């Protein structure tokens, strides 16, 4: 499917007022923004910053998004966000992501995303590049 | 059945020239609030009865794009009513031609507004759907 | 400068959870979004919907924004938002806007915006069109 | 002096391919929180002392655009400290070449966290700037 491990990639974020709602907790929709930011940072770390992606005519598009909410985060909490690849298809990828509170590791949100790889110009489906497929478990190319 | 109409503004759009995919969940949320209002459950009623609704799960499937200044029609069907929760089924369609843009499914929990603990949905509310 | 009156244009909006913060009130930044939506709706009503603007190669760009905050709005309040033109220059316009609570008319926010008119293609400064300048106090063209 | 560094993501961008102008105020807000943290005033300290900071006025002047994946440097200078309020002066610059993107000015009021009424800035806080 797609294998994960090692020093498992986590991106760290701070919760600001913009992220919160009237309840005094993170607005539930905003966890998907945090998860999106983490996928961008995982790509960067594997050698696929935004200039590299547009260089190779690659664009990633969300076709489906699912989130399950468990415990709340408050103003000024820090969040750790994973970006695992659960399955790797020819022209798409499924991400499995966890948002945890940094102080105590309690799971706040779990998300699953089906993400399509397309031509940046024309938005038509394309195969995930070789080097990218490789990166998703270890990248010296 | 019930549909709520919304306008797409600059704030909703992304570098692609289309609605940012996350934002469809906001539009669907607005429609649920408006469905509740129309069945007699505005915000003042909810805080009156010590009710708060919290999303426990959210799923969206994306089909076709919407652009700046499009109008959207958004449904808010209640597929199930459980003791302490409700499950919604929603569609976002472009107003001009009815093309399906997004579909969403949500499990929404009812909790005490004071203590945030799970509580039963009130009788009157359960009836308002039924 | 630029003259206002009549049945003074107001756009009506509802406050949803997305608009609120941890304080239980509208997040202050969001009033600028409401004011922007009102300017778009005022333009629409004067004959300048988005398809008309791109038709005439017009784009409006904010060069400055000032807001003063007075009283708070809560979840599920309705807002009335004005979009007055305070001054009309050759290639730009200054808007003066008020956000009021619908129930009791109390002033929540006042904003001022310097807005530039530019070519939609190339983003270069252009004159505000004749018909648009006219619309800002009465439009049979 | 103090600068906070931020990344521009898709969520920040608009149909123009640049940061949505409203979003610079969010970035400036984050920088004020981070300046306060570094001088010993995290959120837990503020709620500990019954303090809340509220924006009473906000001004932004826009100069040049930032794009997807740019890094931003954001300053958070305190120009004045009054009895019950503070006035900030902020600059947003592109990290790569230091070009000025936005400048902002904010009057921020100190209020009681319980009752929302105006209160004096604590001595310790006034000192931390001075
Ligand atoms: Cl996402
Ligand atoms: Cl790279
Ligand atoms: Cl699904
Ligand atoms: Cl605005
Ligand atoms: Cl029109
Ligand atoms: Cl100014």
């Amino acid at each position: 499917r797609a294998q994960h491990g090692g020093k498992p990639f986590q991106q760290r974020f701070r919760v600001y007022y913009e992220d919160t709602d009237a309840g005094g907790i993170v607005y539930y929709v905003n966890y998907l923004k945090f998860m999106e930011r983490a996928r961008t940072e995982r790509l960067r770390a594997l050698g696929f910053a935004q200039s590299q992606l547009v260089g190779d005519n690659l664009l990633f598009v969300v076709h489906s998004a699912e989130a399950r909410y468990h415990a709340p985060a408050k103003l000024d909490d820090e969040l750790l966000v994973s970006a695992e690849v659960e399955e790797l298809n020819r022209a798409s990828l499924k991400f499995r992501q966890q948002v945890r509170r940094a102080s105590d590791s309690v799971l706040l949100c779990e998300g699953r995303f089906l993400v399509a790889c397309v031509r940046a110009d024309t938005l038509k489906p394309r195969a995930i590049p070789e080097t990218l497929r490789a990166a998703f478990a270890g990248s010296p190319d």
